[PDB]
Protein backbone atom coordinates (compact mmCIF):
# COMPACT_ATOMS: atom_id res chain seq x y z
CA UNK A 1 0.00 0.00 0.00
CA UNK A 2 3.25 2.15 -0.42
CA UNK A 3 2.98 2.83 3.27
CA UNK A 4 2.85 0.09 5.90
CA UNK A 5 3.07 -0.79 9.24
CA UNK A 6 5.93 -2.50 11.23
CA UNK A 7 4.53 -5.53 13.29
CA UNK A 8 6.96 -3.71 16.06
CA UNK A 9 5.36 -0.26 15.98
CA UNK A 10 3.51 0.50 18.77
CA UNK A 11 -0.17 2.69 18.76
CA UNK A 12 0.29 6.30 18.80
CA UNK A 13 -2.80 6.93 19.83
CA UNK A 14 -4.84 4.09 21.67
CA UNK A 15 -9.20 5.11 21.98
CA UNK A 16 -10.82 3.07 24.44
CA UNK A 17 -14.71 3.71 23.93
CA UNK A 18 -17.86 2.12 24.81
CA UNK A 19 -19.58 -0.87 23.39
CA UNK A 20 -22.21 1.40 21.94
CA UNK A 21 -19.74 3.29 20.50
CA UNK A 22 -20.14 4.23 16.61
CA UNK A 23 -17.00 3.47 14.71
CA UNK A 24 -16.63 6.19 11.98
CA UNK A 25 -12.99 3.73 10.52
CA UNK A 26 -12.89 0.46 9.68
CA UNK A 27 -9.20 -1.71 10.01
CA UNK A 28 -6.30 -0.64 7.84
CA UNK A 29 -7.90 2.71 7.29
CA UNK A 30 -5.34 5.91 7.09
CA UNK A 31 -6.54 8.65 8.91
CA UNK A 32 -5.53 12.27 9.50
CA UNK A 33 -4.79 14.17 12.51
CA UNK A 34 -8.39 16.15 13.29
CA UNK A 35 -10.77 13.01 11.27
CA UNK A 36 -13.58 12.23 12.69
CA UNK A 37 -13.36 8.34 14.14
CA UNK A 38 -15.86 7.89 16.89
CA UNK A 39 -18.72 8.74 18.28
CA UNK A 40 -20.62 7.79 22.11
CA UNK A 41 -24.20 7.87 21.56
CA UNK A 42 -26.44 10.37 23.74
CA UNK A 43 -26.98 9.70 27.10
CA UNK A 44 -30.54 9.34 28.27
CA UNK A 45 -32.87 9.50 31.85
CA UNK A 46 -33.97 6.16 32.09
CA UNK A 47 -36.54 6.81 34.69
CA UNK A 48 -38.11 10.36 35.50
CA UNK A 49 -36.94 12.04 38.84
CA UNK A 50 -35.26 14.85 40.29
CA UNK A 51 -31.33 15.91 40.23
CA UNK A 52 -30.25 15.17 43.82
CA UNK A 53 -26.49 15.20 43.54
CA UNK A 54 -23.81 16.43 40.53
CA UNK A 55 -19.77 15.52 41.79
CA UNK A 56 -16.86 15.76 40.09
CA UNK A 57 -15.01 12.61 39.48
CA UNK A 58 -11.96 10.98 37.57
CA UNK A 59 -13.01 8.03 35.63
CA UNK A 60 -9.28 5.81 35.89
CA UNK A 61 -9.08 2.41 34.18
CA UNK A 62 -6.34 0.40 34.74
CA UNK A 63 -5.12 -2.38 32.23
CA UNK A 64 -2.32 -5.34 33.32
CA UNK A 65 0.34 -5.50 30.95
CA UNK A 66 -0.58 -8.69 29.53
CA UNK A 67 -4.03 -7.36 29.10
CA UNK A 68 -5.73 -9.95 30.32
CA UNK A 69 -7.27 -8.50 33.24
CA UNK A 70 -8.78 -4.44 33.63
CA UNK A 71 -10.54 -2.15 36.65
CA UNK A 72 -12.48 0.94 36.18
CA UNK A 73 -12.35 2.91 39.02
CA UNK A 74 -14.91 6.40 39.75
CA UNK A 75 -13.02 8.54 42.16
CA UNK A 76 -14.45 11.57 43.80
CA UNK A 77 -11.92 14.55 43.04
CA UNK A 78 -12.19 15.91 46.43
CA UNK A 79 -10.38 12.07 47.52
CA UNK A 80 -7.55 13.95 46.08
CA UNK A 81 -5.82 12.84 42.60
CA UNK A 82 -2.15 13.21 42.51
CA UNK A 83 -1.88 15.19 39.14
CA UNK A 84 0.78 13.06 37.67
CA UNK A 85 -1.70 10.07 37.14
CA UNK A 86 -1.99 10.16 32.89
CA UNK A 87 -2.36 7.59 30.47
CA UNK A 88 0.20 5.31 30.71
CA UNK A 89 0.84 6.01 34.10
CA UNK A 90 2.94 2.60 35.58
CA UNK A 91 0.42 1.72 38.58
CA UNK A 92 1.25 -1.22 41.33
CA UNK A 93 -1.05 -3.54 43.12
CA UNK A 94 -2.21 -2.12 46.88
CA UNK A 95 -0.80 1.27 46.19
CA UNK A 96 -3.30 4.08 46.47
CA UNK A 97 -5.17 6.04 43.54
CA UNK A 98 -6.41 8.69 45.92
CA UNK A 99 -4.60 10.89 48.06
CA UNK A 100 -7.22 10.07 50.87
CA UNK A 101 -6.21 6.38 50.16
CA UNK A 102 -9.96 5.46 49.96
CA UNK A 103 -9.14 3.94 46.42
CA UNK A 104 -6.23 1.12 46.30
CA UNK A 105 -5.54 -0.02 43.06
CA UNK A 106 -5.68 -3.52 42.63
CA UNK A 107 -4.03 -4.26 39.60
CA UNK A 108 -0.28 -3.95 38.27
CA UNK A 109 -0.37 -2.51 35.07
CA UNK A 110 -0.98 0.64 33.68
CA UNK A 111 -3.31 3.69 33.23
CA UNK A 112 -5.00 3.48 29.83
CA UNK A 113 -7.98 5.96 30.62
CA UNK A 114 -8.59 8.62 32.62
CA UNK A 115 -11.18 11.34 32.02
CA UNK A 116 -13.15 13.96 34.32
CA UNK A 117 -16.63 13.39 34.45
CA UNK A 118 -19.91 14.42 36.14
CA UNK A 119 -21.64 11.95 38.17
CA UNK A 120 -25.06 12.95 38.16
CA UNK A 121 -27.48 11.21 40.67
CA UNK A 122 -31.39 11.06 39.51
CA UNK A 123 -33.90 10.37 42.07
CA UNK A 124 -37.23 9.16 41.47
CA UNK A 125 -40.72 10.33 42.95
CA UNK A 126 -40.74 7.03 44.79
CA UNK A 127 -37.40 6.84 46.47
CA UNK A 128 -35.05 5.11 43.89
CA UNK A 129 -31.86 6.11 42.13
CA UNK A 130 -29.90 6.22 38.74
CA UNK A 131 -26.39 7.10 38.68
CA UNK A 132 -25.23 8.78 35.22
CA UNK A 133 -21.39 9.44 34.47
CA UNK A 134 -20.91 12.14 31.86
CA UNK A 135 -17.99 13.09 30.24
CA UNK A 136 -17.56 16.80 30.88
CA UNK A 137 -16.87 17.14 27.13
CA UNK A 138 -20.74 17.11 26.80
CA UNK A 139 -21.83 18.62 30.67
CA UNK A 140 -23.97 21.30 29.98
CA UNK A 141 -24.22 23.14 33.50
CA UNK A 142 -27.34 24.79 32.68
CA UNK A 143 -29.58 21.75 31.91
CA UNK A 144 -28.02 19.11 34.61
CA UNK A 145 -27.87 20.63 37.87
CA UNK A 146 -29.26 19.81 41.22
CA UNK A 147 -32.86 19.95 41.49
CA UNK A 148 -33.36 19.90 38.44
CA UNK A 149 -36.40 17.82 37.14
CA UNK A 150 -35.90 15.02 34.54
CA UNK A 151 -38.06 12.99 32.40
CA UNK A 152 -37.89 9.21 31.07
CA UNK A 153 -36.02 9.23 27.98
CA UNK A 154 -34.48 13.45 27.80
CA UNK A 155 -31.47 13.76 26.97
CA UNK A 156 -29.37 14.07 29.48
CA UNK A 157 -25.99 14.59 27.26
CA UNK A 158 -25.48 15.08 23.61
CA UNK A 159 -23.63 12.57 21.79
CA UNK A 160 -19.49 12.55 22.12
CA UNK A 161 -17.42 13.40 19.31
CA UNK A 162 -13.79 11.80 19.23
CA UNK A 163 -11.15 13.28 16.34
CA UNK A 164 -7.70 11.58 15.67
CA UNK A 165 -5.22 13.27 17.83
CA UNK A 166 -2.78 11.55 15.35
CA UNK A 167 -1.64 10.79 11.95
CA UNK A 168 -1.84 7.02 10.51
CA UNK A 169 -3.59 3.44 9.95
CA UNK A 170 -5.99 2.01 12.16
CA UNK A 171 -6.90 -0.95 13.88
CA UNK A 172 -10.44 -1.42 15.46
CA UNK A 173 -11.21 -3.73 18.16
CA UNK A 174 -14.40 -4.83 19.50
CA UNK A 175 -14.56 -6.65 22.36
CA UNK A 176 -18.01 -7.97 24.66
CA UNK A 177 -17.55 -4.61 26.79
CA UNK A 178 -15.74 -2.07 25.12
CA UNK A 179 -14.27 -0.94 21.45
CA UNK A 180 -10.56 0.53 20.64
CA UNK A 181 -9.35 2.48 17.87
CA UNK A 182 -5.73 2.17 17.75
CA UNK A 183 -3.75 4.56 15.55
CA UNK A 184 -0.67 3.37 14.28
CA UNK A 185 2.56 5.39 12.21
CA UNK A 186 3.23 4.02 8.27
CA UNK A 187 6.85 3.43 7.15
CA UNK A 188 7.43 3.77 3.34
CA UNK A 189 8.44 0.78 1.59
CA UNK A 190 10.63 0.05 -1.43
CA UNK A 191 9.27 0.59 -4.41
CA UNK A 192 8.75 -2.90 -5.78
CA UNK A 193 7.37 -4.13 -9.15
Amino acid sequence: PEEVVLDATSPSERLILSPKAKLHVNNGKDVNKGDLIAEEPPIYARRSGVIVDVKNVRKIVVETIDRKYTKTYYIPESAGIEPGLRVGTKVKQGLPLSKNEEYICELDGKIVEIERMKKVVVQTPDGEQDVYYIPLDVFDRDRIKKGKEVKQGEMLAEARKFFAKVSGRVEVVDYSTRKEIRIYKTKRRKLFP
